[PDB]
């Protein structure tokens, strides 16, 4: 399509996210690189307002899904690259079951060559010494399809799909995702049929790092079609 053309090298990546969850504010920058020839992703997240207030596996699908690979017979589903470069709007209300919930509302587009993802998190009626605000969560990942399908009326597409997060008692705590995403340009995008991504995240820590931060490595593949 459109966009496609700009994500066939690797393509560097800025996260920026300003956040208040239950009142407690926060600021989380991250870089890294994206090559969607292989659906994979490399960031780091840095709190650069001290220590993040929420667990740093909670905030994983908030912090670029045109860096899937669509495979070749799956390019004319490809929504998020084709709104590229001018890009889309990303909203989405995360509900944790028995706790609060985030709502997020982001912009994916190019400055330049470099890729951006600007968020705005809100997080309200989180319990004080739940699995949230408690830090009760493993600091780690498991997998989980996302499923994609059009939105005919906004021109873009309604994503759904669940998070089960690692409490440390051996139990999970449910992430349900609700996600709406929108082009900003006027361009023709693409309008998918009924598919989804495979995703595999790994987490880890920069031994060298000070500051409160989560280094991120994915990959994700369209399929179902």
């Amino acid at each position: 399509s459109k966009g496609e053309e700009l994500f066939t090298g690797v393509v560097p990546i800025l996260v920026e996210l300003d956040g208040d969850v239950n009142g407690h504010k926060f600021s989380v920058s991250g870089e890294g690189e994206g090559d969607a020839t292989y659906g994979k992703l490399t960031l780091k997240f840095i709190c650069t307002t001290g220590k993040l207030p929420v667990p740093w596996p909670t905030l994983v699908t908030t912090f670029v899904q045109c860096f899937s690979r669509y495979p070749d017979h799956m390019k004319r589903h490809d929504f998020f690259k084709s709104a590229m470069p001018e890009g889309y709007v990303q909203e989405r209300t995360i509900f944790f079951k028995d706790d609060g919930n985030y709502k997020t509302r982001a912009e994916v587009k190019f400055e330049g060559d470099t890729l951006v993802n600007r968020i705005e998190l809100k997080g309200i009626d989180f319990k004080e010494d739940g699995n949230i605000l408690g830090h009760k969560l493993e600091y780690n990942y498991n997998s989980d399809n996302v499923y994609i399908m059009a939105d005919k009326q906004k021109n873009g597409i309604k994503v759904n799909f669940k998070i089960r997060h690692n409490i440390e008692d051996g139990s999970v705590q449910l992430a349900d995702h609700y996600q709406q995403n929108t082009p900003i340009g006027d361009g023709p995008v693409l309008l998918p049929d009924n598919h989804y991504l495979s995703t595999q995240s790994a987490l880890s820590k920069d031994p060298n790092e000070k500051r409160d931060h989560m280094v991120l490595l994915e990959f994700v593949t369209a399929a179902g079609i």
